[PDB]
């Protein structure tokens, strides 16, 4: 038994809710929140900007030190950093950005990072401003992630379509 409430069960291990992931992280304070990162950890908008804003920019300060030491992530890659006031840890995962020409086949590699963590609060990777079809992203999630994932979908209209079209 964990602290997540009001999620619709899709599979053995995948759960979904219409929720602001920032508000969800503040309420639950999960072990791991997933950020929809880019390779530079420049948290300007969507999930990364909202979580970064909720940390009062401490996520961006930490991220800049990480990049100055280690260089950019890979598309499909991740790093673990502090969760600040939102979570124990933030798993920054880079899904492919369709609006930048990145290989959508990298979405499965991106989701494989979640398997290193027993439980996560996460967005649908490569959805929103990353330009992928959220229906596709949910299918890859269900077919790739084996650990327990709690998906927060910001848009109520998209949430209802994700549930009602789920195979
Ligand atoms: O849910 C998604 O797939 C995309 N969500 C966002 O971009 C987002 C989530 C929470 C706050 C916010 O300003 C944007």
């Amino acid at each position: 038994v964990n602290s997540f409430s009001g999620y619709l069960k899709l599979t053995d291990n995948v759960y979904i809710k219409n929720a602001d992931i920032v508000e969800e992280a503040k309420k639950v304070k999960p072990t791991v929140v997933v950020n929809a990162a880019n390779v530079y950890l420049k948290h300007g908008g969507g999930v990364a900007g909202a979580l970064n804003k909720a940390t009062n920019n401490a996520m961006q300060v930490e991220s800049d030190d990480y990049i100055a030491t280690n260089g950019p992530l890979k598309v499909g890659g991740s790093c673990v950093l502090s969760g600040h006031n939102l979570a124990k840890h933030c798993l920054h995962v880079v899904g492919p950005n369709v609006n930048k020409g990145e290989d959508i086949q990298l979405l499965k590699s991106a989701y494989e990072n979640f398997n290193q963590h027993e439980v996560l609060l996460a967005p649908l990777l490569s959805a929103g401003i990353f330009g992928a079809d959220p229906i596709h992203s949910l299918r890859v999630c269900v077919d790739t992630v084996r650990t327990n994932v709690y998906l927060a979908v910001f848009d109520k209209n998209l949430y209802d379509k994700l549930v009602s079209s789920f195979l």
